């Protein structure tokens, strides 16, 4: 009894993602998903002759949901964190990051350390119940955070100046300075910590074991690199 | 219950090896192994205190005998893949490779590409049950794919021209080419896709963890990069 | 039941120390602890919402108090060896070493290699019950060994000029001539042999893939390479 057993039988992997985050998972006006995260999703389903289930899943309900088995594994570009080891496993990572900035391109330089950042006057934005809430109550002694429900439509407050930055995954950041000519993000490649994405899962060995193994191999033949880059550069709607 | 204590208990560990594949595992004409992954597998032996057993197995039968418990791991030059992944569990890889073409030395420029390759009017030959099979049905749409049941003569027939090429192990196809100086082994160092060796393992934690420390110790120390190039440059008789 | 579950309920992290080893486990005269792997295993602890609980232990004591269960991971400059991976878990390294001799500075030429080390008129001292003592009798063949019990007062032995020299892991061995003037670390750059320090465990997989991804984090934002160094160069006292 490993659920990879489960899912051979079945035929059938459950896939939790948000469709909020561009560009690993974005539920598009169709009312279907698209994303990196859901391209390696049906990969992953095809690996095991399984087909895709997607379950939609939300930040604040992620550990819910996860511990009512709502779901085989998430993928959502999920940062792997402690508070999370504590109920579930995690995969291998597939990407490094850690959290930067993005502000208005004009901006910029006043955003450039945590210690500039953390003014009084200034006004941090982030999506509610995940690493870049929890990172920025954590770091803004100081300044005010604000907490925009809706993340796709999150970027556009700072192009409309309701904010002044805000700090989450230097790869979301490259991305909405693409779709928002108006913002740049802020020195990705050196990044105020360290963490990284991984595909949450169930406290089973086998099945990690083989996720693992699936997830090595796209990384080491460069197909984890190329479909990320795909993804990036593919042509998002700006919020919904 | 780790089969771990089972073979320290025991003092026997079953390897499972398939002796068609030099360098890594060769059947002497003495009835008696050699190879880096039998020199390999004694040392682990060695190391649980273990005599070591070496059972037979072939490709086409390596996972039935896996499942009937033929024996406690494998160690055969065998490509880590998700096809396995299903059932068994591999040690951390001590190889990485790739498939890549070996031919007449004289016809190397038509043999260049896949592209090339798939072409009706010609004859790929490949070993029945293991990758090479499975990537050249998967890759040959329009070639013809000739089984041959013998590995270790299966180069022979490319220098009596009963074949034009065989895909294979870029170590593979390198060694070939040494003891059969008709062929030539076709851009080693760019394979036409990515893959490990590894060893294969029960679902057992215990002894993955510490096949892997083990082998992990003997890469780390230099033993294992020493003992791989010692046996590539043993001098191997051609076929039988 | 991981242990990982009985911890977080518990609100208690067992975790056994030898505190005879500078730098990573000494028990000062004020009674307390300190060291690096001290320092670590608070923080472990911490992460948690467990409170610190220091089980004392002893190398010749260490896997039985293993196997009687008493503590939940032992931090202490534990090497990583298969001895041990036979009983017990291990986790992720979290450096690299291998034994190298210390020695009066004076006679530092006359003890470069195993080849002059191994001679009939020599003295090596070592602690009982670890890899220096196995590493030791494992190699001198010719020599005498001589077993002092009390590691903290070990190197003493050689500036009173009661052994010739000890073989030792290449980072004490640096250590110790920092705090013995008249000692002296022989080509700690080129060891021995190879091993590595990590953390022993029990075999309880969901405890393993915590401890990994806290260390794993803690390695890679670069806490463990800083609190090391401020380990190694800090004021210790020479003995007790």
């Amino acid at each position: 009894e490993s659920r990879l057993d489960r899912i051979l039988e079945s035929g059938v992997l459950r896939v939790a993602t948000t469709g909020d985050y561009k560009p690993f998972s974005y539920r598009t006006e169709e009312g279907g998903y698209a994303g990196f995260d859901v391209d390696m999703a049906q990969r992953l389903a095809e690996s095991l002759g399984a087909k895709l289930v997607v379950v939609p899943t939300s930040w604040p309900n992620l550990m819910r949901d996860f511990a009512d088995d709502r779901f085989d594994i998430a993928m959502s570009g999920i940062s792997i964190n402690l508070e999370r080891q504590r109920q579930a496993y995690f995969s291998i990572p597939y990407l490094r990051d850690g959290k930067t900035p993005i502000t208005l391109c004009s901006e910029e330089a006043r955003f450039q350390t945590l210690e500039q950042i953390d003014q009084p006057g200034v006004t941090a934005i982030v999506n509610p119940g995940g690493t870049n809430e929890k990172f920025a109550r954590a770091n803004l002694k100081k300044a005010r955070i604000l907490v925009h429900p809706d993340n796709v439509t999150i970027f556009q407050q700072i192009v409309d100046g309701k904010a002044d930055l805000m700090m989450t995954d230097a790869i979301e950041a490259r991305l909405q300075s693409r779709l928002h000519p108006e913002l740049c993000a802020v020195h990705p490649q050196q990044p105020f910590d360290f963490a990284e994405k991984a595909y949450l899962l169930p406290r089973d060995e086998a099945f990690k074991r083989y996720v693992d193994q699936w997830l090595h191999i796209a990384e080491q033949s460069g197909l984890l690199r190329q479909r990320m880059e795909h993804w990036l550069e593919y042509r998002w709607p700006t919020a919904h």
